[PDB]
């Protein structure tokens, strides 16, 4: 009874993803109305046997770091304080969802 709107919601999980057994832990599951399904692993997590594990050698951990397709994955060493992987948040959107995997 509603459409896509993630730009500052804060509402009850009416548009939340279902408890999935297909998507591994520490990953975001997005199921679209058209039937499309996206799964975004978190930063620092590597793809191991269709599962997301925290990897000691995360070369962005995922092709795009697990970040949204339009988010930028940046790898640094001197910034390991914030993490080994620094993902580029999206346009001015102070609402970071999925641990920063998606902004706004």
């Amino acid at each position: 009874m509603n459409m896509d709107s993630m730009d500052l919601l804060g509402i009850d999980p009416k548009h939340v993803c279902i408890n999935t057994r297909d998507i591994p832990a520490n990953a975001g599951c997005f199921r679209y109305d058209n039937g499309n399904e996206e799964w975004r692993c978190l930063l620092g997590y590597k793809k191991n046997n269709n599962t997301c594990i925290e990897d000691s050698n995360p070369t962005c951990g995922n092709n795009n770091g697990g970040c949204d397709p339009t988010a930028g994955c940046q790898t640094a060493e001197n910034r390991e304080n914030s993490k080994k992987i620094i993902c580029t948040c999206k346009e001015p959107t102070p609402n970071a969802y999925y641990d920063g995997v998606f902004c706004g």
